[PDB]
DNA sequence: GGCTACAGGACTC
DNA sequence: CAGGAGTCCTGTAGCC
C-alpha cells in the first residue's frame, strides 16, 4: 500500500493571510475570546513567524501578548477556514477515490493504484502541491510511506511546506531510531508511562513481556505499538462520517447555580441543533468543564430521535444530575449530540 | 465470558 | 492562565 498524507501548514492564520495578504511577513495569532474579560480565551493557532518566539496553539491569550505585544491578533472565524478546507478536499478528491478526511486540515489517500512505487508518487505529491497553491493559494506538507501512521510521521518531519517519503527501509530505522513520544497517539501521559519501563523505541516494545505493556497503556494502544514495530500495521483509508456534533460556552462566571447556568446551556442547544444540519441524534450528552478545568458528563440515549423539546427538557435533567452528583462550580456548560438515525 | 450503556480519560486538531 | 471540538478506548455493571 501506499499512503499519500495532506497536512495543510499554519491553517487558520495562512487563510487569514489569503484573504488579507498585508499580514504576510508579521507574527499572526489566531484566537477564541472566551468573553470573561477583556484577552480571556487561548490561541487556536499562530503562524510561523509568531511561533518561532513560543507563541503556539493551546496557550492563553495574555500569553501570547506579554511575548509579542505588536503581533497581530484575530479572532478565529472557523466558517471562513471551514469552506476553504471542503475545496481543496474537494480537489483532493481527483486524485484518488480513496480518500480519508481526517480533520478540517488532513487528507490521507490511497494512491496504490495511481503509482507504482515511490518515485512516481513523491512526483504526484508534488504535483497536489501546486495544484493547491495554484488553486488556492495555500501551502501544504505530504508525507508518503507504507501506512497511515508513517506517512503522518513523514509529514512532520518536513513541515512546513515540505515533501518526505519514507521506504520501506527508511521504516525499519524509525522504528529503531524514532523516538516513541512522536509516534500519533502517543501523548505524555502514555509517553511517561513508556519513557518508565525504557520504551523510548518501537522496536524495544517486542522485547517487554506483553501483559506488561498492556497493564500498563491498555490493549489497543499496546497491539497499535506492536503492530507498528512488526511492521505489521495496516490499518485502510476508510471514509469518515461525522459521529457527533455539540457546542461548548464558557460562562461570564463560574457556578452552580440551575437558572444561572440555564441561559448557557440552552444557547448551545440552539447552536447545536443548527449545526446537526438534517440529522437526527438518538443520544445527548450534557457536558461541563469544572473549576479545575476537569471535564464531567452525563447523557442519555433515546429508542427514538429527540427534538429540540425534548433536548432542552432532557438537558436540565442531565445537568441536575451533573450538580448533584459533583460538588464543583462549573465554567463552561454544553450538550453533545450522537448516534444518528 | 463477552456484549451494551454509560462516564472517565487520553489525544489531536 | 487555562477555547472549542471531535474520536476512540476502558472499567463497571446488567444481562444472556
Ligand atoms: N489546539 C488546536 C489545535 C488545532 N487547531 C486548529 C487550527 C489549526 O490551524 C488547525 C491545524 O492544526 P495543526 O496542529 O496542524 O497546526 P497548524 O496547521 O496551524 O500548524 P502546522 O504548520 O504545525 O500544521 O487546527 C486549533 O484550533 N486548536
Ligand atoms: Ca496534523
Ligand atoms: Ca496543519
Ligand atoms: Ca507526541
Amino acid at each position: 500500500m501506499i499512503v499519500l498524507f495532506v497536512d495543510f501548514d499554519y491553517f487558520y492564520a495562512q487563510v487569514e493571510e489569503v484573504l488579507n495578504p498585508s499580514l504576510k511577513g508579521k507574527p499572526v495569532v489566531v484566537c477564541v475570546f472566551s468573553g470573561r474579560f477583556e484577552d480571556s480565551g487561548a490561541v487556536a493557532t499562530a503562524n510561523y513567524e509568531a511561533r518561532k518566539f513560543g507563541v503556539k496553539a493551546g496557550i492563553p491569550i495574555v500569553e501570547a501578548k506579554k511575548i509579542l505585544p505588536n503581533a497581530v491578533y484575530l479572532p478565529m472565524r472557523k466558517e471562513v477556514y471551514q469552506q476553504v478546507s471542503s475545496r481543496i478536499m474537494n480537489l483532493l478528491r481527483e486524485y484518488s477515490e480513496k480518500i480519508e478526511i481526517a480533520s478540517i486540515d488532513e487528507a490521507y489517500l490511497d494512491i496504490s493504484d495511481k503509482v507504482r512505487d515511490y518515485r512516481e508518487a513523491y512526483n504526484l505529491g508534488l504535483e497536489i502541491k501546486n495544484k493547491i497553491l495554484e488553486k488556492e493559494k495555500i501551502t501544504v506538507t505530504v508525507g508518503i510511506s507504507k501506512n497511515k501512521v508513517f506517512a503522518k510521521i513523514a509529514a512532520d518531519m518536513a513541515k512546513p511546506n515540505g515533501i518526505k517519503v519514507i521506504d520501506d527501509e527508511e521504516v525499519k530505522r524509525l522504528i529503531r531510531e524514532l523516538d516513541i513520544a512522536d509516534v500519533p497517539g502517543i501523548g505524555n501521559i502514555t509517553a511517561e508511562k513508556l519513557k518508565k519501563l525504557g520504551i523510548n523505541k518501537l522496536v524495544d516494545t517486542l522485547s517487554i513481556e506483553f501483559d506488561k505493556l498492556k497493564g500498563m497503556i491498555g490493549e489497543a494502544k499496546a497491539k497499535y505499538l506492536i503492530s507498528l514495530a512488526r511492521d505489521e500495521y495496516n490499518e485502510p483509508i476508510r471514509t469518515r462520517v461525522r459521529k457527533s456534533i455539540g457546542r461548548i460556552v464558557t460562562m461570564k462566571r463560574n457556578s452552580r447555580n440551575l437558572e444561572e447556568i440555564k441561559p448557557y446551556l440552552f444557547r448551545a442547544i440552539e447552536e447545536s441543533y443548527y449545526k446537526l444540519d438534517k440529522r437526527i441524534p438518538k443520544a445527548i450528552h450534557v457536558v461541563a468543564v469544572t473549576e479545575d478545568l476537569d471535564i464531567v458528563s452525563r447523557g442519555r440515549t433515546f429508542p427514538h430521535g429527540i427534538s429540540k423539546e425534548t433536548a432542552y427538557s432532557e438537558s436540565v435533567k442531565l445537568l441536575q444530575k451533573i450538580l448533584e452528583e459533583d460538588e464543583r462550580k462549573i465554567r463552561r456548560i454544553g450538550v453533545r449530540f450522537s448516534k444518528f438515525i
